[PDB]
């Protein structure tokens, strides 16, 4: 059995990955792309971010975007769309624009009713709002908060929800695994929409982390309740479990119980729907670029050939290998 094989068997709806444009024409990469034993799920990694899909004021470009979301309809694969409000991948006509709240509010409705129409009826999910929150719980600084406030938040899902009515609609963070103070914040924000009388459906815990500081499954499954508590489902959406290089047997038996616990807890959830890793193969990931030092964070190597995690997430969905 493969991973999408295993997680259906257990009732999430899917195993799947992110991926990007420029890797579609690496053959080998691809044919394992399309293997649906493993990946029931595709999340374009940039091609639908802001300054992808409007690089000038009133101009929309899909073509990559729909490269991507062609294949998942081609394979029978669920598309996560990803992502309409970020501070990070706005173009320069957004960060540098001569703004009002009133000018701001309109550009950004504006830019969500034009994409998720593009999209309507492909996207399960939309992660509509991206890293709202500093690590200690205050909203992060960014164009949207400076010029709108926090209102900027429930404005994004109210005009998400009108474009598209069927697809469930997420925020988005990192470091919400760990509860205590950014976790509140997250909880608080889930609030703020529902006060506001707009659409939340969702919060994706993105599980990023270094190996050996994810805690037992337990703790992982107190955490998702939390979030299931208040009425929206959960789900872990850029998965990977960094390693300080060089690789030693240690650290990649390390990363293989990181990886079991973290689909454990999403197994053991009721509402907890689905685990998505940030690509599948070390050749492409994110972390080399961004952590200093670190790499080999997914579960297949370089070369395309499975790691000790692949067993570990297999193993964290009752299967013997
Ligand atoms: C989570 C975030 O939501 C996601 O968009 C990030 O993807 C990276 O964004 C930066 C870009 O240069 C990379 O190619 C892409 O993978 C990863 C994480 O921050
Ligand atoms: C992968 O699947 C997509 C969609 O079905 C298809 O366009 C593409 O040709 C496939 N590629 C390979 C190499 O199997
Ligand atoms: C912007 O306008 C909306 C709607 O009137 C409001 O909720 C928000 O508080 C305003 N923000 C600022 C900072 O002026
Ligand atoms: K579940």
């Amino acid at each position: 059995v493969g991973l999408d094989q295993a997680a259906v068997a257990k009732g999430l709806q899917y195993f799947g990955t992110a991926t990007d444009n420029p890797e579609l024409t690496d053959i080998p990469y691809v044919t394992q792309l399309n293997n649906t034993a493993d990946f029931g799920q595709i999340t374009p990694g940039n091609s639908m971010k802001w300054d992808a899909t409007e690089p000038s004021q009133g101009t929309f470009t899909f073509t990559k975007g729909d490269v991507i979301a062609d294949l998942a309809e081609g394979n029978g694969q669920y598309l996560r769309c990803h992502t309409l409000v970020w501070y990070n991948q706005l173009p320069s006509w957004v960060t540098s624009g001569t703004w009002t709240n009133a000018t701001l509010t309109a550009a950004l409705k504006n830019h969500i009713t034009n994409v998720v129409s593009h999209y309507k009826g492909k996207c399960l999910h939309w992660d509509v709002v991206n890293e709202a929150l500093n690590d200690d719980g205050t909203y992060r600084t960014n164009i949207f908060y400076t010029t709108i406030g926090e209102a900027y938040i429930p404005i994004a899902f109210a005009a998400a929800a009108a474009a598209d009515p069927d697809a469930k609609l997420f925020y988005n963070d990192y470091n919400l695994e760990y509860g205590g103070a950014k976790a509140a914040s997250a909880r608080a924000i889930v609030q703020l929409v529902k006060n506001a009388g707009a659409k939340i459906d969702g919060v994706g815990l993105q599980a990023h982390f270094s190996v050996g500081t994810v805690p037992s499954t337990s703790s992982l499954v107190s955490v998702l309740q939390s979030f299931t508590a208040l009425g929206v489902e959960v789900a872990y959406t850029e998965a990977d479990v960094r390693i300080l290089l060089p690789t030693t047997a240690t650290t990649l038996a390390q990363q293989s119980s990181d990886f079991q616990a973290l689909v454990q807890s999403c197994v053991q959830t009721t509402g907890c729907v689905g685990f998505t890793i940030w690509d599948w193969t070390d050749k492409y990931s994110w972390v080399p670029s961004t952590f200093s030092g670190y790499g080999a964070a997914l579960p297949w190597d370089e070369n395309l050939v499975k790691k000790p995690a692949y067993n570990g997430l297999l193993a964290g969905m009752g299967v013997t290998v």
